[PDB]
């Protein structure tokens, strides 16, 4: 709900450029074996867009800070401020797992502790990328890690563009304030609470819900704590970003062929995805030869975790 016209104009701006890039490509993507005029052009627009997005991101970030602060003011005006500072304190501590910085901890507190990004309909690639960078290492070298590295490496924009424009609203909706999920204020969500929250985000299947819960609770205690919550949430932002990274057409849903590329494109060993075809089926519950974000996320899990 960031209804600020100066942002909106930068967005429409970046989009005109990108629509160009696409055209050019498609063209050189259709000319025949005789000769690098387009490629020359294409490479151009790529830098341009890469530059427009970089400014747009910053603008989005400032807007976010403006919101968070305003949110703090509100809290205080509604109760013991000092108290509230301790709550955020106890929580951010659970993060202490990666080598987070003071800067990294604020991105995280804003994304998952605030309510500044949640729902705004905007998202910053820069904030994500910075944090992803440090969590990839926390991940055992493997398929899953190549998926993280793929979003971070952000080549030729694409990741940058999809996050800032393509699917910002949807990435903003997968994020939420732990404290708002955590009603009794125990500092650890429960299966009940977990399910409830993830039904709102679209995971209406127990089977998948359990899959997620299983993934977040590394401490094997059948309870989700801020820290594990943050780990699951950063995982969902990546898969949602890759999901859209593989939608050649605007089909809205991925195809067996489409999921194949990404996995390949991500540099994942065939030795790590041999049953891939049967799994695709198992996940296809409706058997429509095309996966949805919820299914794509059950697939990734089924396969690599």
């Amino acid at each position: 709900e960031i209804f600020s016209q100066e942002l909106t104009q930068r967005e429409a701006n970046v989009k005109k450029v990108h629509e160009n890039l696409e055209e050019l490509q498609k063209k050189l993507d259709h000319t025949s074996f005789a000769h690098d005029r387009l490629e020359a052009q294409i490479a151009q627009k790529e830098q341009e867009q890469k530059a427009k997005l970089a400014e747009y991101d910053q603008k989005v970030q400032n807007e976010f800070d403006a919101r968070e602060r305003a949110e703090r003011e509100r809290e205080a005006a509604r109760g013991d401020a000092a108290a509230e500072k301790q709550r955020l304190a106890s929580l951010l501590k659970d993060l202490e797992k990666p080598m987070l910085s003071e800067e990294d901890t604020n991105i995280l507190r804003q994304l998952f502790l605030s309510s500044a990004v949640s729902g705004s309909g905007k998202f910053s690639f820069q904030d994500l990328k910075q944090v992803l960078a440090k969590y990839a290492d926390t991940i055992p070298e493997g398929p899953l890690k190549k998926l993280f590295v793929m979003v971070e490496n952000d080549t030729k924009g694409r990741m940058s563009y999809i996050t800032l424009v393509a699917v910002a609203n949807d990435l903003a909706a997968l994020v939420a304030d732990f404290r708002k999920i955590d009603t009794n204020s125990n500092g650890t969500l429960s299966r009940k609470e977990f399910r409830e929250h993830f039904v709102r985000l679209g995971f209406d299947k127990k089977s998948v819900q359990d899959a997620l819960f299983r993934y977040a609770d590394e401490d094997e205690s059948d309870d989700v704590g801020f820290s594990e919550y943050v780990h699951l949430g950063l995982c969902l932002l990546v898969l949602r970003i890759l999901y859209a990274f593989a939608d050649f057409d605007k089909s809205g849903q991925l195809s067996k062929e489409e999921v194949q590329k990404v996995l390949e494109d991500a540099h994942i060993p065939e030795s790590a995805r041999k049953k891939f075809e049967h799994q695709f089926s198992v996940v296809d519950v409706d058997d429509s030869k095309s996966l949805s974000y919820q299914e794509f996320v059950m697939l990734v899990l089924l396969m690599f975790h």
